[PDB]
């Protein structure tokens, strides 16, 4: 049974660290997390009793420890453990540096797309050339996150696609409490619009607003998630644009929730709308095994999750009103779009059971 | 003429950097001398006028919130054709701006990298910085060059090219020299001078022991600052000072810019480093002073002194073969006088900044 170390740049709760609970749960025995900040995630990890730790860029190897203190923390860590397993960009900087010096294998797990798009040269150059040559092994998320790496430099030989895996049981939730809830929201006589992304423009929250105003009163969209700070200009611009499309009745923001399997069982679509590639979409399998019918971007790993009119819908990314005709036809379509649900739930419970990941993983650990 | 971006950690004038006046002052109309802290060198550097910016780790990438000095040195870096690191930290940086901004690096290594001098981490990490990254590495001796290899570093990146000196500051007034000595107290002293920063490694306390083994008109001046947290040892010198009776016969003068008037008020001026000097900028010094220079002999010392014809080597740690020297310098001091005045002859050729400027200025060319 390894010694992981694992490392993410966040202490916030993002797709990639939820990716990470499950990744690393398996080995809470004898493994560590390391964050670069606190945050909502270290409180997870600690509620599901994987050990973690913050490091900081305070002052107290060798004097080249100055320069960057975290690294020399991590660097000391390092030593304890069988393996470094980088969660983040960030996270591989400091790994690799750790990787070379305390003489321990490390793996890189990227949850991005290398795009010029999603990041600046220097990122892409940097991520490349440090996986290239200090990663044992580089596992993808998808493989549209697989290609962007190949196609930014990055060494295809190193690259194993790994989807995310999910707890199936908690996704079901009682018929009563669909009730309930869809009630405390007041929506339980409108045809419910879903959205759980972070708020962030490339998510696109803003082309499902305009969708609205393409669609009957009874159409309500409800926005789940936070803004990573930066960001608070785009808040300010979707408010602006429900105001300005006299949608102030038919939008509410819930801001950051943890009760997502809950909040997809009151909605009657789930949407995804990301106006630029998303490597994986967690949301995207999360409606599907909550039996919900989802439309999604048509772009990036959303394209591998969803086959459009089979287990879902998929529509050309900034298109408003491609959107629409789809929330339209799953207003009519009753039975049609309940079958395709059901499906997507079936299929979906196959391909990204966290069960199968794990064992995909730990297959792929110990073979190095 | 090429822009050229000059990184230094240290805000202090220590050896590598005055090295590192001389090394930029033809290159100053397009350079910059990037320093990695604040200090009186960058006062000199001011004086003269030689482009210089102090960085910070206050807060290219998102990358540079991890080490923000980086990510300002690395921006830096898109304005000049070449990047010149002169010491270890700034080598990693060097190296690291050198990568993101597409420019050629040269590691100008001033130590010896040896288990002696330092950790495994700060070899590994140097050793593959430059053979991976410096299209250079300019070594200010062959003893440094050797540990450098013997380490792992790549040998066809290496070029020995030694410190320079402008030969036009080593002169002093017999006059200045007789107030200097009066002004000191040690008119009618033979005064041995040690013009090293205090810590365990450059020695003191071996001159200090080997007073005791020398005549009683004998004194040393030990000229130098120590570091905090090596206070420790200036408390062992002062104590072992006392111990030996010379209260009255060694004098701390701290540090002092007025080093070629003390050597010349100096009978004899002493090296004692108990681990490898990778060069010894006081033993050149002395001898252009026209000095008598006993030096330590190991590391780029034994380059610099043949014993008996322009100066002394002694065995490192050995206090009574030092107060032979001294006894000896002493005696026959007409030998002594000749040995002194080679000794400058000698090392006015190999060293005059001027020959050294050259011997830079075709390695930076020829790339
Ligand atoms: O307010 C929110 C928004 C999202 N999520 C969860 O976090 C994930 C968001 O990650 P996704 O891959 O959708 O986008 P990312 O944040 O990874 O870019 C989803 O699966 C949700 O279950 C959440 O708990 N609260
Ligand atoms: O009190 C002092 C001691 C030294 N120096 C100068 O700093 C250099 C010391 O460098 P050296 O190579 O002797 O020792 P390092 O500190 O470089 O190891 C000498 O050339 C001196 O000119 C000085 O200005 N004041
Ligand atoms: O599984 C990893 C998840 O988070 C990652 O950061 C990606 O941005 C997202 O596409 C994916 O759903
Ligand atoms: O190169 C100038 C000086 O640089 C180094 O720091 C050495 O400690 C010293 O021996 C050398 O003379």
């Amino acid at each position: 049974h390894m010694k992981i170390l694992f490392l993410d740049q966040s202490g916030k709760p993002g797709g990639a660290e939820l990716c990470l609970i499950d990744i690393a749960k398996p080995y809470r025995d004898r493994a560590l997390v390391g964050l670069f900040a606190d945050g909502a995630f270290k409180t997870l990890l600690e509620q599901h009793h994987i050990p973690v730790e913050v490091f900081t860029n305070q002052p107290i190897f060798g004097s080249l420890g100055q320069l960057a203190p975290l690294v020399a923390k991590v660097v000391q860590t390092a030593h304890e453990y069988d393996l470094i397993y980088a969660n983040t960009q960030k996270a591989l900087v400091v790994g690799a540096i750790a990787s070379f010096i305390a003489r321990r294998p490390l793996v890189y797990h990227l949850h991005d797309i290398l795009s010029p798009e999603h990041f600046s040269q220097t990122n892409l150059r940097v991520a490349v050339n440090l996986a290239n040559r200090f990663a044992s092994l580089v596992i993808a998320n998808s493989q549209a996150s697989q290609t962007a790496f190949i196609q930014a430099g990055g060494r295809a030989e190193l690259t194993k696609v790994i989807y995310n895996g999910f707890d199936i049981n908690l996704y079901k939730t009682s018929p009563s409490d669909i009730s309930k809830l869809r009630q405390q929201l007041g929506v339980a006589n409108n045809f419910v619009v879903g959205h759980f992304s972070r708020l962030s423009p490339w998510k696109g929250q803003h082309i499902l607003i305009d969708a609205l105003a393409q669609c009957p009163p009874q159409v309500t969209a409800i926005l789940v998630g936070d803004a990573l700070f930066g960001e608070q200009d785009y808040v300010k611009e979707l408010h602006q644009q429900i105001t300005r499309l006299g949608l102030e009745n038919r939008v509410k923001f819930l801001g950051f929730r943890a009760d997502i399997p809950q909040l997809m069982a009151a909605c009657d679509l789930v949407a995804h709308t990301s106006t630029a590639p998303e490597p994986f979409g967690r949301v995207i399998v999360e409606a599907m095994l909550c039996g919900k019918p989802v439309v999604a971007a048509k772009a990036g790993g959303a394209m591998e999750l969803v086959e459009h009119g089979v287990n879902g819908f998929l529509t050309t990314p900034g298109e408003s009103q491609e959107l629409a005709n789809i929330i339209n036809t799953c207003i009519e379509d009753t039975q049609k779009t309940a079958t395709i649900a059901s499906n997507a739930q079936a299929i979906a419970s196959q391909r990204f059971d966290v069960v199968t990941i794990n064992q995909q993983i730990a297959e792929t650990l110990s073979s190095l």
